Protein backbone atom coordinates (compact mmCIF):
# COMPACT_ATOMS: atom_id res chain seq x y z
CA UNK A 1 0.00 0.00 0.00
CA UNK A 2 1.41 3.43 1.12
CA UNK A 3 4.45 5.43 0.00
CA UNK A 4 5.19 6.39 3.66
CA UNK A 5 5.17 4.97 7.24
CA UNK A 6 3.16 6.36 10.15
CA UNK A 7 3.80 5.59 13.84
CA UNK A 8 1.64 6.81 16.67
CA UNK A 9 1.99 6.48 20.43
CA UNK A 10 -0.24 7.78 23.16
CA UNK A 11 -1.10 8.04 26.86
CA UNK A 12 -3.35 5.12 27.76
CA UNK A 13 -4.45 6.98 30.91
CA UNK A 14 -5.40 10.21 29.07
CA UNK A 15 -9.13 10.94 28.87
CA UNK A 16 -9.54 12.51 25.45
CA UNK A 17 -13.04 13.65 26.49
CA UNK A 18 -11.34 16.03 29.03
CA UNK A 19 -10.37 18.36 26.22
CA UNK A 20 -12.44 20.79 24.14
CA UNK A 21 -10.02 23.18 22.42
CA UNK A 22 -6.55 23.05 20.85
CA UNK A 23 -3.91 25.46 19.72
CA UNK A 24 -1.74 24.47 16.83
CA UNK A 25 1.68 26.15 16.81
CA UNK A 26 1.32 28.00 13.50
CA UNK A 27 4.73 27.12 12.00
CA UNK A 28 6.64 23.96 11.39
CA UNK A 29 10.04 23.84 13.02
CA UNK A 30 12.89 22.70 10.79
CA UNK A 31 15.39 20.52 12.63
CA UNK A 32 18.56 21.47 10.80
CA UNK A 33 22.32 21.16 11.37
CA UNK A 34 22.43 24.54 13.10
CA UNK A 35 21.22 25.62 16.57
CA UNK A 36 19.01 28.59 15.58
CA UNK A 37 15.34 27.62 15.14
CA UNK A 38 14.07 28.21 11.49
CA UNK A 39 10.59 27.27 10.07
CA UNK A 40 9.13 25.97 6.83
CA UNK A 41 7.72 28.67 4.59
CA UNK A 42 5.21 28.47 1.78
CA UNK A 43 2.08 26.62 0.76
CA UNK A 44 3.18 23.13 1.67
CA UNK A 45 3.65 23.93 5.33
CA UNK A 46 0.37 25.84 5.41
CA UNK A 47 -1.37 22.76 3.92
CA UNK A 48 0.18 20.44 6.50
CA UNK A 49 -0.91 22.69 9.39
CA UNK A 50 -4.39 22.92 7.80
CA UNK A 51 -4.55 19.06 7.81
CA UNK A 52 -3.93 19.05 11.63
CA UNK A 53 -6.62 21.70 12.05
CA UNK A 54 -9.18 19.84 9.96
CA UNK A 55 -8.44 16.53 11.65
CA UNK A 56 -8.79 17.94 15.17
CA UNK A 57 -12.08 19.54 14.27
CA UNK A 58 -13.31 16.20 12.79
CA UNK A 59 -12.50 14.61 16.18
CA UNK A 60 -14.45 17.25 18.12
CA UNK A 61 -11.85 19.80 19.10
CA UNK A 62 -12.20 23.50 18.41
CA UNK A 63 -9.35 25.92 17.76
CA UNK A 64 -8.69 28.09 20.81
CA UNK A 65 -8.23 31.90 20.75
CA UNK A 66 -4.72 31.49 22.10
CA UNK A 67 -2.28 29.15 23.88
CA UNK A 68 -3.24 30.31 27.35
CA UNK A 69 -6.90 29.32 26.93
CA UNK A 70 -6.31 26.04 24.96
CA UNK A 71 -6.70 22.54 26.50
CA UNK A 72 -4.33 20.87 24.03
CA UNK A 73 -1.28 22.13 22.12
CA UNK A 74 0.19 20.68 18.96
CA UNK A 75 3.77 21.25 17.78
CA UNK A 76 5.06 19.94 14.41
CA UNK A 77 8.70 19.57 13.31
CA UNK A 78 10.34 18.62 10.00
CA UNK A 79 13.66 16.77 10.25
CA UNK A 80 16.06 18.09 7.56
CA UNK A 81 19.25 16.97 9.38
CA UNK A 82 20.10 14.38 12.03
CA UNK A 83 23.46 16.06 12.84
CA UNK A 84 22.37 16.63 16.44
CA UNK A 85 21.11 13.03 16.97
CA UNK A 86 24.28 11.02 16.18
CA UNK A 87 25.09 8.99 19.32
CA UNK A 88 21.68 9.81 20.93
CA UNK A 89 20.69 7.37 23.70
CA UNK A 90 17.46 9.40 24.73
CA UNK A 91 14.39 7.69 23.16
CA UNK A 92 12.98 11.24 22.62
CA UNK A 93 16.09 12.06 20.56
CA UNK A 94 14.54 15.23 19.16
CA UNK A 95 15.15 16.82 22.56
CA UNK A 96 18.83 16.81 21.64
CA UNK A 97 18.25 19.49 18.98
CA UNK A 98 19.16 22.84 20.66
CA UNK A 99 16.40 24.64 18.74
CA UNK A 100 13.63 22.19 19.58
CA UNK A 101 10.29 23.40 20.95
CA UNK A 102 10.57 24.39 24.57
CA UNK A 103 7.93 23.77 27.21
CA UNK A 104 8.06 27.46 28.00
CA UNK A 105 6.73 28.28 24.51
CA UNK A 106 3.39 26.92 25.83
CA UNK A 107 3.31 28.21 29.41
CA UNK A 108 5.07 27.99 32.80
CA UNK A 109 6.63 24.47 32.53
CA UNK A 110 10.29 23.56 32.98
CA UNK A 111 10.49 20.26 31.13
CA UNK A 112 8.72 17.48 29.33
CA UNK A 113 6.90 14.43 30.67
CA UNK A 114 6.51 11.30 28.48
CA UNK A 115 3.92 8.84 29.85
CA UNK A 116 4.64 6.21 27.21
CA UNK A 117 7.53 4.56 25.32
CA UNK A 118 8.70 5.70 21.85
CA UNK A 119 11.08 3.63 19.70
CA UNK A 120 11.43 5.70 16.46
CA UNK A 121 14.61 5.61 14.34
CA UNK A 122 15.72 9.06 13.30
CA UNK A 123 15.71 9.96 9.61
CA UNK A 124 15.52 13.15 7.53
CA UNK A 125 12.54 14.07 5.32
CA UNK A 126 10.40 13.00 8.29
CA UNK A 127 7.98 14.68 10.75
CA UNK A 128 7.72 14.52 14.59
CA UNK A 129 4.42 15.85 15.96
CA UNK A 130 3.57 16.10 19.67
CA UNK A 131 0.27 16.88 21.39
CA UNK A 132 0.60 18.34 24.86
CA UNK A 133 -1.81 18.67 27.80
CA UNK A 134 -1.95 22.42 28.51
CA UNK A 135 -4.35 21.81 31.44
CA UNK A 136 -1.41 20.30 33.41
CA UNK A 137 -0.22 22.10 36.55
CA UNK A 138 2.12 25.06 35.86
CA UNK A 139 4.80 26.49 38.10
CA UNK A 140 8.39 26.04 39.05
CA UNK A 141 9.78 22.63 38.08
CA UNK A 142 6.43 21.45 36.66
CA UNK A 143 6.55 19.33 33.55
CA UNK A 144 4.36 19.59 30.45
CA UNK A 145 3.00 16.18 29.57
CA UNK A 146 2.58 14.79 26.07
CA UNK A 147 -0.63 12.80 25.32
CA UNK A 148 0.11 11.75 21.73
CA UNK A 149 3.08 11.59 19.38
CA UNK A 150 3.38 10.74 15.70
CA UNK A 151 6.30 9.99 13.45
CA UNK A 152 5.76 10.28 9.68
CA UNK A 153 8.72 8.77 7.79
CA UNK A 154 9.81 6.52 4.94
CA UNK A 155 8.51 8.86 2.26
CA UNK A 156 9.11 7.81 -1.34
CA UNK A 157 11.15 10.25 -3.44
CA UNK A 158 10.21 9.35 -7.10
CA UNK A 159 8.14 11.98 -9.06
CA UNK A 160 4.71 10.26 -8.84
CA UNK A 161 5.08 10.14 -5.02
CA UNK A 162 6.45 13.71 -4.70
CA UNK A 163 3.55 14.96 -6.85
CA UNK A 164 0.98 13.41 -4.52
CA UNK A 165 0.48 15.40 -1.35
CA UNK A 166 2.06 12.57 0.68
CA UNK A 167 2.68 14.55 3.90
CA UNK A 168 -1.06 15.39 4.06
CA UNK A 169 -2.02 11.76 3.45
CA UNK A 170 0.38 10.74 6.29
CA UNK A 171 -1.17 13.34 8.66
CA UNK A 172 -4.65 11.97 7.82
CA UNK A 173 -3.39 8.45 8.44
CA UNK A 174 -1.97 9.32 11.86
CA UNK A 175 -5.49 10.31 12.94
CA UNK A 176 -7.16 7.31 11.27
CA UNK A 177 -5.00 4.94 13.36
CA UNK A 178 -5.78 6.97 16.57
CA UNK A 179 -9.51 6.08 17.10
CA UNK A 180 -9.28 7.08 20.81
CA UNK A 181 -8.29 10.67 19.99
CA UNK A 182 -11.76 12.22 20.17
CA UNK A 183 -14.13 13.83 22.67
CA UNK A 184 -17.16 12.39 20.83
CL1 LIG B 1 4.42 2.51 26.77
CL1 LIG C 1 -1.84 25.58 37.01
Amino acid sequence: DDNYLVYTNYDKQANFKDFSTFYLADKILVISDSKEPEYLEGEGAEQILAAYTENMEAKGYQPAADKESADLGIQVSYIASTYYFTGYTQPEWWWGYPGYWGPSYWGNWGGWYYPYAVTYSYSTNSFITEMVNLKADEGEGKKLPVVWTSYLTGFETGSKAINRTLAIEAVNQSFTQSPYLTNK
